[PDB]
């Protein structure tokens, strides 16, 4: 048995941007009011209140090559 | 048996943008009011209140190449 | 048995951005008011209140190559 | 009279367990509210209220051999 | 008369357990409220209120041999 | 008369546990409120209130051999 596994790649993944900017992200500008009375928790509680986990992501290029080569005999 | 596995790939994935910008994202500009009375929880609670997990994502190029090569004998 | 595993890569993953900036991220500009009376917790509590885990991420290039080679006999 | 009582016993009672666990028992997570007004007992009273006599029993092996030998002459 | 009582035993009662754990027992997580007004008792009262007599029993082996030999003459 | 009473035992009652642990027992996590007004008892009263007589029992091996021999002549 001969197996020859010779995949060849000359690919390009490219971008050109003349400028990138003037980007505004303002989560949670409105007031948040939470009022709790006489509550009863008999098991686990997770509480998030306000402005959490918000992302601004502005990469000058966010290009991806994802590449898997697999041989199973 | 001979198996010759010789795929060749000269592809290009490309973008050009003259400029990118003036982008405005404003989640949760409105007020949030939560009033809770006499509630009773016999099991687990997850609570999110306000402005959470909002994404602004402005890649100057967001190009993707996804590529899988598989041989099973 | 011969297995010859000779994958060849000449790839490029690239970006050019002429300028990158004027990026604004303002989570939680609104007031957060949390008022609790007579609450009763009989198991674990996690509480986050205010402005937490917000990300600004502005890489001059955030390009990725991900490349996996596997041979199983 | 000759009586020979010679039962012979090479038996095995056996278990193998790869792992045992992740067992949750939560009796009485609901509230109990008892309101008694103007009751009249002319004899003995036994009252159990709440969470009583609850068993969790998790033996790593819970085998029984029960063996009775009786001779009546 | 000859009576020869000679039961011969080579029994085994056995377990092998790879691990035993992650056992949770939470009786009476709910509240108990007992309100008694104007009650009359002519005879004996036993009252149990709350979380009583609850058992967690986790033996790494719980094997029993129970073995009774009786001769009546 | 001859009575020979020669029961013979080579038995074993056995366990092997690779690890034992991570056992949690929390009786009476809920509050107990008892309010008694204008009650009248003409005989003995036993009252248990709160968290009483609760057992945790975790023996590394909790095997039993019970072996009873009786000859009645």
């Amino acid at each position: 048995v001969q197996i020859v596994y010779k995949p060849v790649d000359l690919s390009k993944v490219t971008s050109k941007c003349g400028s990138l900017g003037n980007i505004h992200h303002k989560p949670g500008g409105g007031q948040v009011e939470v009022k709790s009375e006489k509550l009863d928790f008999k098991d686990r509680v997770q509480s998030k209140i306000g402005s959490l986990d918000n992302i601004t992501h502005v990469p000058g290029g966010g290009n991806k090559k994802i590449e898997t080569h697999k041989l199973t005999f």
